[PDB]
DNA sequence: GAATCGAATCGCCGC
RNA sequence: GCGGCGAU
DNA sequence: CGATTC
């Protein structure tokens, strides 16, 4: 039931003359044919991908989950619900005893029966056409939502949350229902569902409820026609159900239309098409899916950039596209061997509360089995793409941006991937390495091993002390597994081959390995530079420092100062009344004081591992509440499951105490970060407010989106939007039944999105400034990682600091942010707008002399 | 007034 | 949307 | 612990 788009639509891509000539005028006809054939293959692979998924969803009875059937379902559902309703009054107004199926259909609300019927008849017809068997299919599906939705809807709307996540962790209808069977029995043992065990429907009841549902679908919609066979013959009287061909052609056309616009983007064998406008950049042919400069969730948001003059933004994207890459054949030769022997090549190298705790161990193996299969899937695809382009002289990647302006490569195989993917990709246009390039090659090799918390001379000494090990790895990587045991193994191996090249050829050796420089904590770095935070900036190495500054260990050091103070002074333990709000029981337990809680943590030993997740999620918006879950999940629970954690008698009390100390430490260490996110959150709060006079009720000021402009000239609009109603069932997944600004997501998004737009602007300005003031042509970019060939590494090191000093010396981005929305504020809320946070004593020009900023 | 909720972006794979 | 993986 | 909304 599908139409091959490929025969005509995909043929136009190679045939059309205006795309061919514009490509051939730059790189000739031979490369033009190769590039168009590659893009043609990408669309063909994408069509094949959709069709395999469509047929697998066809075979599994999940055809309503496919995107080609959703536009159908959304116009048939309101008619079904109106007819599902309208029956109920007719039988209630018709005297006499009710039909067999009337009472069952009241146990499930009209919306849920409308979807359950449509999905199950679509499943039964596509994947026996008798009305009896399709009636029982709905009948067993209605009863499942009736019996087990009882748990969700009424008795445990608070306690469902403690089984909702573990229900979602199960995959498969059988596993999900079996878990719900255990949940229902556990609840009844506590008298939670009213003590009423379900009386399962008889098979006679299940067929009769279905034929009521099929008949009501024919009345409301024309999706399905009824057909009788051998009418009047007692033995062979049957009714066969049929999907209406006019609606089958609707999903067929939509399946073909969607199959054309889902290509598998690949690297380019010619340089990518320079961006001159909103669309059509990157790849060279026109396409069923043309590339967009900004990845927006709506076509209206992309059209906002049409006449936006942002020349520096366009130059930055086009320069990055022009960077020539090639597959690292030496690394690829190694990876082609060890992936045949291990599922993950660097995974396991040989080297020298009982119910509720071991339930988590069982869930750990279940999660690990998912993780092992997931990691292997991506590994085999990356290796296939790397081998496909291995013998090419150079390959290129097109680039675009997310709606905040961060720069992303477009192809699935691209240098922004994991350690193996980065290890398989090297720059194509190298230069003689020289003395300076060799020095930075060793620094880059030291960072791949994980020796990055020590000053530069110690990184050099680590490489020079391990000179024998590095040369042994380059000469025979399969015979010496030392490279595989490092923090970034394949990138370390890539350094090993280049290091051996300098030994075999001297400083004239042409090297093209990308040497990445990663900023410490980019979000905190930008916030500290915004408000001139001396203490906060020094913690993220903005300032020149003795050693590499480690904000994870600084917070841990501050945490341990409170722990030892709380171990001498501090509160004692106390008994306090507690009450479970569900059961209503009033009990009394021990509330551990800070003196006891500090002693437990001092026994455990609080290091940077305890604090690392909390500050890492600070820029994402986490705070003292979120830290409690992080500490419980990352530190306390792994300790208890491994025989440690004997000090933690009440883990939630230890977690909440730890979250209080981390939040006190982080909010005192990086002050300007905390103040800046608070100010932006308050800004979005007043913008997303629908202010109104309560007496009149009239809307005085409409809720407003948040809009600002980066120093590079890239504009960004934040308008999180929410749907008005959505329905989710238990065994079968959710489905839609206009949009308004989601004010909650506006508050939760504004601070991370603002700082991410700033680091995108900084990256783009770095790429431009490095390309024009110096002569750098090759760029490796992952959002805050700046890499180039070793001979240009020192200049990139200088350029990335010069741009960051330049913007914040010239732009008050928070004050510029204020100048945008201040006209949109209402009279009643300007008094409640907090003032801009005060700037500090940090001198921005010290960033130029900072060794470990890297950015 | 309480009653409830809530506590970054992007891409791939699966349902 | 949910499950898992990866990138910052 | 605040905002948002019953
Ligand atoms: O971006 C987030 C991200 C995505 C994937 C992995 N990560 C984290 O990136 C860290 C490495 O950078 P750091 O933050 O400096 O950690 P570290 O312990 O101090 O240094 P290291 O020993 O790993 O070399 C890792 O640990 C991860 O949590
Ligand atoms: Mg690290
Ligand atoms: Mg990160």
């Amino acid at each position: 039931n599908t139409i091959n788009i490929a025969k005509n639509d995909f043929s136009d891509i190679e045939l059309a003359a205006i795309p061919f000539n514009t490509l051939a005028d730059h790189y000739g006809e031979r490369l033009a044919r190769e590039q168009l054939a590659l893009e043609h293959e990408s669309y063909e692979m994408g069509e094949a991908r959709f069709r395999k998924m469509f047929e697998r969803q066809l075979k599994a009875g999940e055809v309503a989950d496919n995107a080609a059937a959703k536009p159908l379902i959304t116009t048939l559902l309101p008619k079904m619900i109106a007819r599902i309703n309208d029956w109920f009054e007719e039988v209630k107004a018709k005297r006499g005893k009710r039909p067999t199926a009337f009472q069952f259909l009241q146990e499930i609300k009209p919306e849920a029966v409308a979807y359950i019927t449509i999905k199950t008849t679509l499943a039964c017809l596509t994947s026996n056409t008798t009305v009896q068997a399709v009636a029982s299919a709905i009948g067993r599906a209605i009863e499942d939502e009736a019996r087990f939705g009882r748990i969700r809807d009424l008795e445990a709307k608070h306690f469902k949350k403690n089984v909702e996540e573990q229900l979602n962790k199960r995959v498969g209808h059988v596993y999900k229902k079996a878990f719900m069977q255990v949940v229902e029995a556990d609840m009844l043992s506590k008298g939670l569902l009213g003590g009423e065990a379900w009386s399962s429907w008889h098979k006679e009841d299940s067929i009769h409820v279905g034929v009521r549902c099929i008949e009501m679908l024919i009345e409301s919609t024309g999706m399905v026609s009824l057909h009788r066979q051998n009418a009047g013959v007692v033995g062979q009287d049957s009714e066969t159900i049929e999907l209406a061909p006019e609606y089958a052609e609707a999903i067929a056309t939509r399946a073909g239309a969607l199959a054309g616009i889902s290509p598998m983007f690949q690297p380019c064998v010619v340089p990518p098409k320079p961006w001159t406008g909103i669309t059509g950049g990157g790849y060279w042919a026109n396409g069923r899916r043309p590339l967009a400069l900004v990845r927006t969730h709506s076509k209206k948001a992309l059209m906002r950039y049409e006449d936006v003059y942002m020349p520096e933004v366009y130059k930055a994207i086009n320069i990055a596209q022009n960077t020539a890459w090639k597959i690292n054949k030496k690394v690829l030769a190694v990876a082609n061997v060890i992936t045949k022997w291990k599922h993950c090549p660097v995974e396991d190298i040989p080297a020298i509360e009982a119910l509720t705790a071991w339930k988590r161990a069982a869930a750990a193996v279940y999660r690990k089995d998912k993780a092992r299969k997931s990691r292997r899937i991506s590994l085999e695809f990356m290796l296939e793409q790397a081998n496909k382009f291995a013998n090419h002289k150079a390959i290129w990647f097109p680039y675009n941006m997310d709606w905040r302006g961060r720069v992303y490569a477009v192809s699935m195989f691209n240098p922004q991937g994991n350690d193996m993917t980065k290890g398989l990709l090297t720059l194509a246009k190298g230069k003689p390495i020289g003395k300076e390039g060799y020095y930075w090659l060793k620094i880059h090799g030291a960072n791949c091993a994980g020796v990055d918390k020590v000053p530069f001379p110690e990184r050099i000494k680590f490489i020079e002390e391990n000179h024998e090990n590095i040369m042994a790895c380059a000469k025979s990587p399969l015979e010496n597994t030392w490279w595989a045991e490092q923090d970034s193994p394949f990138c370390f191996l890539a350094f090993c081959f280049e290091y051996a090249g300098v030994q075999h050829h001297g400083l004239s050796y042409n090297c093209s390995l990308p040497l990445a420089f990663d900023g410490s904590c980019s979000g905190i770095q930008h916030f500290s530079a915004m408000l001139r935070d001396e203490v906060g900036g020094r913690a993220v190495n903005l300032l020149p420092s003795e050693t590499v500054q480690d904000i994870y260990g600084i917070v841990a050091k501050k945490v341990n100062e409170i722990l030892q103070a709380d171990a001498i002074n501090g509160t004692d333990n106390e008994v306090v009344t507690v009450t479970d709000e569900n059961t209503g029981e009033i009990s009394e337990k021990v509330k551990l004081g800070t003196k006891a809680l500090a002693g437990q943590w001092l026994a455990y030993g609080v290091t940077r591992s305890v604090t690392k997740r909390s500050v890492m999620t600070l820029a994402y918006g986490s705070k003292e509440f979120g830290f409690r879950q992080q500490v419980l999940e990352d530190t306390i629970q792994p300790a208890i499951d491994s025989g440690k954690g004997l000090m933690f008698t009440q883990p939630n009390q230890a977690a909440g105490y730890m979250a209080k100390l981390i939040w006190e430490s982080v909010s005192v260490t990086v002050v300007a970060a905390v103040e800046a996110m608070n100010w932006l959150k308050s800004a979005a709060k007043l913008l997303a407010a629908e202010v109104k006079d309560k007496k009149t009720g009239e809307i005085l000021r409409k809720r407003c989106a948040v809009h600002w402009v980066t120093p590079d000239g890239f504009p960004v609009w934040q308008e999180y939007k929410k749907p008005i109603q959505t329905r989710l069932n238990l065994m079968f997944l959710g489905q839609f039944r206009d949009s308004e600004i989601d004010a909650h997501k506006q508050e939760s998004g504004i601070a991370p999105n603002f700082v991410h737009s700033q680091d995108g602007s900084h990256l783009r300005k770095t790429v431009v400034w490095a390309h024009e003031k110096y002569g750098i042509e090759s760029f490796a970019l992952i959002h805050d990682s700046f890499g180039t060939i070793p001979a240009d590494a020192a200049n990139l090191f200088k350029a990335v600091r010069e741009t960051m000093v330049d913007t914040y010396e010239s732009c008050d981005v928070l004050a510029d942010f204020y100048d945008q929305f201040a006209d949109q504020l209402h009279e009643s809320q300007l008094d409640k707008m907090p003032a801009l946070p005060a700037k500090g004593n940090l001198n921005l020009r010290d960033i130029l002399e900072s060794d470990f900023a890297f950015a």
